[PDB]
């Protein structure tokens, strides 16, 4: 056997807080997934009360609904080639340290406390980076579990992607027509055209890269702050009961997890029925969700523990042991089952035929290419 690490669930880093995430870079995936460094696929926020008066359907349309293969859309190209467009018109090398995807770092974080999700990622240690990227043998046995999972979860996914479209617009408000505002119903909804921004964070010692799509902005891009007016819709059921509220502030604390990393300060939440019907829609406010969330007066002192303090500490802790738990020109799998429930495993790779094929299906040809021009110059 190999050098195994283990990471207990029970470590903290009480020295741990999250830096101030600045974007650096935006880009536009269209159905070719062919990544473009523009603003192209940005829309904007607009949904007035006369739209959930009218009590809009989110169901309709299920039929001819698009999917994205899982492969294609968890490539790390679009994040290597703004990578390479700051590389040529910076000079020099960054400052970063890890260089990911947002999701990665959602489910590591928000893992300790929601983890009914298995997951095995590959790290790729080149020019002292680290590259995280699921497993693709994960990613096909993920594709091939999904294509049997019935039909109302794809509905549920639907029925988010409908809202997600029914509540923005291509174009700001005073320049969009009457037709373009009457025809969202009538409009394809996919995975696969998305618009995602690039954003430096940082925590204790370390600096990381991590892209994520963005639904949609307030009104207008500022080019002074763009994540000051970021904004990113999500759809629940409609509360009714205890486990109605205990299951919202599950969900509430995965997407503030999610939507905390990229800076994005407002959320809103459409809950809509049984029926894929919008019966609701409120906002919310990232840096608010923690004291509302604890100081909620139905249920006053459930924890004496937030869980959002010690989930910033698990992710100080988990980052800083990807930081010096791995050495350069190495590769690594890291994971977490059902079968542990304590700890995450990680392991070192020593097969040859292995590691390229990892190193292959990881990076790029011309992101090679161009680091090695890049040392060469």
């Amino acid at each position: 056997m190999s050098k195994e690490k283990i990471l207990p669930l029970a470590a903290r880093s009480k020295k741990a807080m999250l830096r101030q995430p600045k974007q650096v870079a935006y880009f536009s995936r269209d159905l070719n997934y062919k990544t473009h460094p523009d603003r192209s696929n940005l829309s904007y926020y607009y949904l007035p009360d006369g739209d959930i008066d009218n009590s809009i359907d989110l169901s309709v349309g299920s039929k001819h609904f698009l999917l994205g293969d899982s492969v294609e859309l968890s490539k790390l190209d679009p994040i290597l080639l703004a990578l390479k467009e700051i590389e040529k018109e910076s000079g020099a090398k960054t400052k970063d340290r890890i260089i990911t995807w947002r999701g990665i770092m959602r489910k590591l974080l928000t893992l300790p406390y929601d983890s009914e999700e298995d997951f095995v990622l590959d790290v790729v240690s080149f020019d002292g980076q680290l590259f995280i990227q699921f497993n693709v043998p994960y990613l096909k046995s993920k594709d091939v579990q999904k294509q049997g999972d019935t039909e109302f979860h794809k509905k549920l996914q639907f029925s988010g992607y409908k809202f997600e479209k029914m509540a923005t617009l291509p174009k700001p408000w005073p320049e969009c027509t009457r037709k373009e505002i009457d025809s969202r119903a009538k409009s394809k909804c996919n995975n696969i055209e998305q618009y995602g921004a690039i954003v430096r964070t940082g925590i204790s010692r370390i600096k990381i890269l991590i892209g994520g799509a963005v639904a949609c902005t307030a009104d207008y891009y500022d080019e002074n702050d763009p994540l000051s007016r970021y904004i990113e819709l999500k759809t629940t059921r409609t509360i009714n009961q205890y486990k109605d509220m205990i299951a919202f502030e599950k969900k509430l604390f995965r997407t503030w997890a999610q939507c905390f990393l990229l800076g994005i300060p407002k959320i809103i939440y459409g809950f809509r029925d049984d029926n894929c019907i919008l019966r609701t829609v409120e906002e919310f406010s990232t840096n608010d969700i923690p004291l509302m969330v604890k100081n909620n007066p139905l249920n006053e002192q459930p924890k004496k523990e937030n869980c959002y303090m010690s989930s910033i500490n698990f992710y100080g802790a988990v980052v800083e042991w990807l930081n010096e738990s791995v050495k350069d020109d190495q590769v690594w799998k890291l994971s977490y089952a059902k079968r542990n429930r304590q700890y995450l495993v990680l392991k070192e790779v020593t097969d040859e035929n292995e590691k390229q094929q990892i190193v292959d299906s990881a990076i790029p040809a011309w992101f090679k290419e161009w680091r090695s021009e890049l040392r060469n110059s």
